[PDB]
């Protein structure tokens, strides 16, 4: 598989009410920017090879129930992938909204000019607050994850350097 490393017995978030026929459990490192795109990617379980879509708005430690992957039958078993975010992080998902930090510079702080600011979909311009102060957070919504409320925002932690 490309992500999915292999399947695994106590993978993780053992308490998810599911399988109803054979349980796959598999771990999988998995990027902070393919948390955000969720598309389809290739498992190899048990030699099974299944292009999956695992959702967007997924997490280190994160459980995902894809049914029919697992049991292989009439009664739909499903696949267990828990991801392992990379050891390089940025973005918090808190539910449905992000915080991301923002290191800006003292000029362009106190002009309030504008600054890139890196995240998982590309590359946001946040125009920073006129005098803002560095422990803000800057909100741009409509560019959070998915959710009960549609989509989300991010807050950009400043930082005056």
């Amino acid at each position: 598989a490309a992500l999915v490393a292999h399947v695994t017995s106590g993978s993780g978030g053992s308490g998810g009410s599911g399988g109803s026929g054979r349980d796959l459990r598999a771990e999988l490192p998995l990027t902070l920017e393919e948390a955000f795109h969720g598309g389809e990617r290739v498992v190899e379980v048990a030699g099974r090879r299944v292009s999956v879509r695992i959702p967007p708005g997924v997490r280190e430690g994160s459980v995902i129930r894809v049914p029919g992957m697992g049991g292989q039958g009439n009664p739909p078993g499903d696949l267990l992938l828990v991801v392992r975010l990379l050891p390089h992080p940025v973005f918090r998902l808190e539910g449905q909204d992000l915080y991301a930090t923002l290191d800006v510079p003292a000029p362009i702080a106190v002009v309030g000019g504008k600054v890139r600011a890196m995240t998982l979909e590309g590359p946001v311009e946040v125009a920073v607050p006129p005098r803002t102060q560095a422990g803000r957070k800057l909100r741009l919504k409509g560019k959070g994850f998915p959710g009960p409320a549609g989509r989300g925002d991010l807050y950009l932690e400043v930082r005056i350097t």
